[PDB]
């Protein structure tokens, strides 16, 4: 029933001003970006600064801020020693 976080089209500069007054870190708003059709941005008050993040999209039109992909098998395996191979189960890799 209406999202307080959607501020439509507004200049970066207006959200900075409107966020630096929000006291609690993690205060945020999404905003249609002002130069790229359908682009979105997420602005976050954090610390004494106000931060911005491009809202990425994939060829399927999924949205995501950041994802993790590796350059090689070595790195892929190295990562999953501390984070789940699966997503529904927590299975970590341990060398035999």
């Amino acid at each position: 029933g209406s999202m307080a976080w959607f501020f439509g089209k507004i200049p970066r500069a207006k959200a900075e001003e409107m966020l630096s007054k929000q006291r609690h870190d993690g205060a945020f708003l999404i905003r249609e970006s002002e130069s790229a059709p359908g682009d979105f941005s997420l602005s976050v008050k954090f610390g004494n600064d106000v931060q911005h993040f491009k809202v990425l999209r994939d060829g399927a039109g999924k949205y995501f801020l950041w994802v993790v992909k590796f350059n090689s098998l070595n790195e892929l395996v190295d990562y999953h020693r501390s984070t789940s191979v699966s997503r529904n189960q927590q299975i970590f890799l341990r060398d035999i």
